[PDB]
């Protein structure tokens, strides 16, 4: 007992002390195969170097930031008063010079482009000025946000689209995902054999839901995700101008679902303010999940043009919420508590990835039942339309005639020529009403049958579309916005606030609405840079 | 800010006024299509113009009936205290000219058709004198819902069986329901491929169900259902006289589950007497829902005779209802409450489309569970039985041959011949320990080995049974009366009204022996007017 | 209406005479079928006969313990009385009569066996020490239980293992195991196609769960199983010492899951000590249930070993829980209230097996859930592992090989040659990192392969090992516990009685560690009296 006693007391003594010690030791095991891996061939070692720079790099630049935080805004203070003494008369400098660079650039690069491209600007203008006419406070309204929104979803359109250096790197990251999940098909194969492939839906692209569902709550678990949505984050909020949740939640979306993305700010979710509220449900009606990013790359979808939708949609996501809907009160919520988001309860890695596993049982049944429900629907709406067509000696008429008339403008405002856009809306419409799920797999007929070569026109029905509508349309029908996605929306808000019901029954519907041309801007711009084939 | 104002004025002004106008819009735009199509070719253009017809007869009527209802009760009421009057001389001279009419047919129709009718005849003088003997309160019962409740039925089959016009119509809207549900068929091999027919049971029959759900749903919010619900409700009301939460929700489970169906009257539920809770679980339990009519069709069973069970059976379970258990509590419910029933509280069809069906997780699984669970039980009871005859020579002994026996005189009663009794007593069994559906199949099977030809007798089994002995079985086995099904109606019934707890479970005993007996009446009428093959 | 009244006045006054009358009569029946079937034929109906002979036996027993329980206890006090006045001197003797003769059979039959079993008996007493030295109170034990739990884990295994006798014994019952859910795997063909095949492990493993389950709570309503575990419980309640309810919990568990055993002391879970919690923790991580015996021994696991490891491992588990945590404090909970278990709530046979077919909804698809996210993440590692490794020359780096070194000593200990030890540390680590599940699947491969002959060695590489090292991984493995078991015991327990949370939570953290000790034991003591071959 006496021996048991002396060692927990030197235990007690050393607590600090030892775990800095053991971790110590095991970062500078780390380190030495790190070394020794290079010392035998660097060539093959350099993408475990690599990680350990940009790692270590960015422990230093926290630890500075945080421990000289004071001393920098001292530093920075001087500088933005003289900014605000001269301020009046340099603001109108500043927008003239920026109105003549737009000025400048439009002109010579779109110019030398074409007409399509022109159009796609136009569009742009058209849906801005359609939301300012129609916001629930026109009068009221901050234009900062909206100005800095395009402009900021511009500059990553252009580096990553006219750059080379930059495509690259999305299309790596593409790669990387896919083979991610294809690591998750393969696990699915004890429990439904090696005849799963027979019903490829239910046991491949379901599995693969379970499979990123699990990962990521690993990686919340761990601390990851948190980091680069605390980075995006801030980086919206500095120059944005949007206040904290708003931003924290857009960040989070990027690579989050609609259902789960409120639960980063679910503590302070009961005193939002309905703006704040609107601006939440946008950003999840504009934004894809990580899930669907495999499976979509894997139809023919390119790994570039979605995740460079992904990231442009949340600026635009806040831009439009705060164009179409702007606050009129003010915001109790503060930086510090909306940026810290608590960790799961859980107790080890393990117990995460269980709990995170065993919530994702609910999302598969319903999507499979919706899915059964609607593309039956689909079936008798066809038939039905035929019957009546076949009265008035029309038996070809169906719902993709219908809506391929119906969405034409937008599909032309957006760039498309005008033999696409009629394609390009009958995919529109199949977003709207259905899952983007099957707009994507129309979409990868189309790319299959233009790769394939051949007739362009078989008879008077054109069989495929040009790259630069399928780049635009890839930007259009990247999101969540549907019309049983506004259902389980609304459901889920209300649950994790119930006092906020008939709020959240009124943000949903501007919210998607919202939503919609928030997408609708990203391919705008998609193809204003984009070049004709 | 101005504009915006005045337009929003004038939106206010015009509200009820704009709303007509649109809507009479629409409906002029539909009837020039209808006359267009009338004008380029009538006979295929016919069943739009019927539709059409009859949809304003019936608007007019209800226009007429709600604003004339006064003056149409005035001119009723002078009859009413005639027949007032008279009517303690007069109901002497009804009855007895009712029970000389019923002799004369009887005797006609029936002597010159055979003695198995004959004896389905006593076999309903049978069932509804032993529910007198066993009943709840012999001594205060109302005889009128009793007597009349059987006379409907024989109205209603001698009409849809005797005559041709009436045949027809029921195969025409057994077909058009077939039709409906293959289009589920279609839409599901989406998610299962088109190897989905390998599964027939998981992949078609289930699917049926999940797009029937959805269906219902869909036409519950635009308010149809109960359109249908009250019309048949009212009959039933001013014919058996019985209360109106019990009419009400016979009338909607002819086409409604045993689940659903209290959600009808869910807000009155709690202080419902427990007479009309029996009721209510007695009509579940005599009667099928929409869903199976198409699988039970595809299998060979008539759509006839299933639509015209369905129908019969709920006047059948009200009258066996209050013959079993009467009411001796005065009723609280009034009958507009009653009819009255809120609509979903969605928010748009597709909204209701998607409620629908998530609903119908739980139902799916629960029955896959059940059949797996119960099928291997019957097989484990096959083999011990025949085990144990092993011992006593005899190898063949099995469920069947038990079941064979036990059930004969039920059969015998219904009217079905000796030797067919036996392999109807067979299906019996099965409906009652196992759902209703293995029983069908088994029917099915007979009735395709009838169709095929070849030998009655093998050796000494017979191996298929006459058209007559089939038609009687799809009347007796077409309700949701099982063991498995007394668990899940106690479960949601306890459920909505936990108050009630007790009663409720009360009822379910009685109400599924007077289901079962109810059942058994429709089969007795069929087989009194159904001819020898 | 009187002479119902007669009737019910009748029956008031006869029902204990007339339900005795008939349950008699029926009784009368089952012996003249069984009288019938000796005439005939003695040879075939033997079963039936012994079948009625034990169970006479066993209810003659019964009640005479019950009404002269008095007399056999004034028979037994003298005995005590003279033993207490003796036992100073006599426990000594006792003690010393023990050890000697341990150290004679040990001396002579296992340095006639070899010297890995001497390093098997080395292991167990290895085990115990450790258990010893890091117990939360180790100043406070109480050794009696922990001598008799080895002592009575040794006598079954003597007798199951070294006698023919015993041996065919449970040969025959896992037959008959085996069999009985074969019936099951039968009855799932109905609801997933004679295609079922094609997924195994969806359409066979889970349906036999299914199953399972159905019948155990079938049998919990008629009141067997709770026989069973009655009479267990008694016996190591007095031989080990154990308190009531870890006795009742442990005997149950043998045949019982872990999520399901505590529900049979629910109603006094608030209240039992943190020792006892910790116990039933610990017996619920050490056994399996008889779901898996079935799939196991389908396997190719031997039956003879899994059931005599699943019997052997309740005592252990008890003893590892008192020498790893002894109790402090006094225990409420009386032995009446413990061994007394209500009965289901429901209502007939059918109900019970409906209620217990809802309830496995949950278990499958978490199974099945946690099955697909694993086996990704192993994939995963095993990639990354790969990909680490061939930067230092290594390309095989695996999972399997880092766990074969790591688990290697506890092999060695238990018994297993030291070539076969890495075999076994492979099939450890399966078992701790994921379910049993897989572990046995290698296993049963390493068996087949054993089986069809051929090279030992392919190459440098072991293809299959030894008979002896198969059998002490039967044992070592036959236990649920494993990580993501420790999450949802945790939950369910929580979820029984919410005020012990964080007892419940500290008490599963060193419940699992006791499981996999108790675990090891058994397989000590199987290594210790299998002969090599
Ligand atoms: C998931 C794929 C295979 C599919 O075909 O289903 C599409 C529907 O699934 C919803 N969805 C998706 C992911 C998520 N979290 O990762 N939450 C959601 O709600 C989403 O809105 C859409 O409607
Ligand atoms: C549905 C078919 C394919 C089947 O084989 O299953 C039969 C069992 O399903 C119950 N059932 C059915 C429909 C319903 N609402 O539409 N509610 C229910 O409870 C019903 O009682 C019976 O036992
Ligand atoms: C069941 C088989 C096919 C399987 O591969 O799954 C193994 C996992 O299933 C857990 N399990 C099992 C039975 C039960 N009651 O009978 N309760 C449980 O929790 C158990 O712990 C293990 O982890």
């Amino acid at each position: 007992e006496r021996m048991c006693g002396r060692m927990s007391d030197f235990c007690r003594e050393h607590k600090t002390t030892l775990r800095y010690i053991i971790w110590g030791i095991l970062i500078a095991g780390y380190l030495a195969l790190v070394i020794a891996a290079c010392v035998m061939n660097f060539h093959r070692a350099l993408p475990l170097f690599v990680i350990t720079v940009v790692a270590i790099f960015f422990v230093v630049w926290d630890h500075l930031m945080a421990k000289y935080e004071s001393q920098i805004a001292r530093f920075l203070s001087p500088g933005q008063r003289l900014l605000d003494s001269h301020w009046f008369w340099l603001k109108w400098v500043i927008w003239g010079c920026l109105i003549l660079g737009v000025i400048l650039w439009l002109v010579f690069d779109t110019a030398k482009l074409g007409q399509q491209q022109l159009v796609s600007f136009g569009g742009l203008i058209i849906y801005t000025s359609l939301t300012f006419l129609f916001s629930k406070h026109p009068t009221k309204v901050y234009w900062r946000p909206v100005f800095w929104g395009i402009g900021l979803q511009f500059l990553l359109g252009l580096l990553i689209l006219r750059t080379e250096p930059g495509f690259m790197a999305f299309d790596w990251l593409g790669k990387q995902v896919q083979t991610f999940l294809g690591y998750s098909d393969a696990g699915a194969s004890f429990v439904f054999g090696e005849k799963y492939t027979d019903h490829f839906f239910a046991f491949k692209v379901l599995p693969i839901v379970i499979f990123f569902s699990t990962v990521m709550s690993m990686l919340y678990y761990l601390g990851l995700m948190q980091w680069i949505i605390r980075k995006v984050g801030w980086v919206m909020l500095v120059t944005m101008g949007t206040s904290p949740v708003e931003s924290v939640v857009a960040s989070g979306n990027i690579f989050i679902g609609q259902t789960e993305s409120p639960l980063l700010v679910r503590p302070y979710l009961p005193y939002v303010t309905k703006s704040e509220l609107h601006a939440i449900m946008t950003a999840g009606f504009s934004t894809i999940a990580g899930s669907v990013l495999g499976a979509y790359i894997s139809f023919g979808v390119s790994s570039s043009h979605l995740l460079t939708a992904s990231v442009m949609s949340a600026p635009a996501a806040l831009a439009i919420s705060k164009l179409f809907w702007p606050e009129t009160e003010t915001p109790k919520i503060n930086l510090k508590n909306a940026m810290k988001m608590e960790s799961g309860d859980s107790r080890n890695l393990l117990e995460a990835a269980t709990q995170g596993a065993s919530s994702s049982i609910s999302l598969v049944a319903n999507i499979a039942v919706n899915l059964i429900a609607f593309l039956a629907l689909l079936s008798f709406m066809n038939s039905a339309l035929s019957w009546l067509g076949n009265m008035f000696d029309y038996p070809q008429l169906s719902f993709e005639v219908i809506c391929s008339y119906v969405f034409m403008p937008f599909a032309f405002m957006m760039g498309v020529d005008w033999q696409d856009s009629f394609m390009v809306a009958k995919l529109i419409g199949y977003k709207t009403f259905f899952n983007e799920f099957v707009a994507y797999q129309q979409l990868s007929k189309l790319i299959s049958l233009r790769q394939v070569g051949g007739p362009k026109f078989v008879d008077g029905v054109q069989q495929y579309m040009s790259m630069r509508s399928e780049a635009i349309s890839t930007y259009a029908l990247c999101g969540f916005a549907n019309f049983g996605s506004l259902g389980i929306v609304i459901g889920g808000l209300t649950s994790m606030a119930p006092s906020r019901k008939r709020d959240i029954t009124a943000g949903a519907m501007r919210a998607l609405i919202a939503g919609t041309i928030a997408c609708f801007l990203t391919a705008c711009i998609a193809g204003m840079l984009t070049n004709t084939p």
